[PDB]
DNA sequence: CGCGGGGGCGTCTG
DNA sequence: CAGACGCCCCCGCG
């Protein structure tokens, strides 16, 4: 079960063997998200299981907002948001409704689902 | 009702 | 492995 190892994974719930440093690369993305690190804040006490979701989260105490609007000029602190609301400015709603008798367009897949639950 | 804003998660690239 | 991009999901508000 090791007779073998180039490589080991550096994750401590598994910390089995590898023989292609990339395909343990590629492997050890299912552990970035199972390390629980916890909020630095003395108004906090979260734990998230990646660090970008903890560095994100952080942006939530810091009021941080990088990610500004070319449009209106608002600022978000989410990529995911920013692009969200990119598409408030661009028109564009790729999801249409599916019903026999609707196909009204949202930009946001949660927003059609939503829509969804009033029929 | 449209959209802000946080949670969780997969994933390519570095 | 981590940093960064993209989405789904859920909730709250004017
Ligand atoms: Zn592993
Ligand atoms: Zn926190
Ligand atoms: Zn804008
Ligand atoms: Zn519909």
């Amino acid at each position: 079960a090791s007779e073998k190892r180039p490589f080991m994974c550096a994750y401590p719930g598994c910390n089995k063997r590898y023989f292609k440093l990339s395909h343990l690369q590629m492997h050890s993305r299912k552990h970035t998200g199972e390390k629980p690190y916890q909020c630095d804040f003395k108004d906090c006490e979260r734990r998230f299981s990646r660090s970008d979701q903890l560095k994100r989260h952080q942006r939530r105490h810091t009021g941080v907002k990088p990610f500004q609007c070319k449009t209106c000029q608002r600022k978000f602190s989410r990529s995911d948001h920013l692009k969200t609301h990119t598409r408030t400015h661009t028109g564009e709603k790729p999801f249409s409704c599916r019903w026999p008798s609707c196909q009204k367009k949202f930009a946001r897949s949660d927003e059609l689902v939503r829509h969804h639950n009033m029929h």
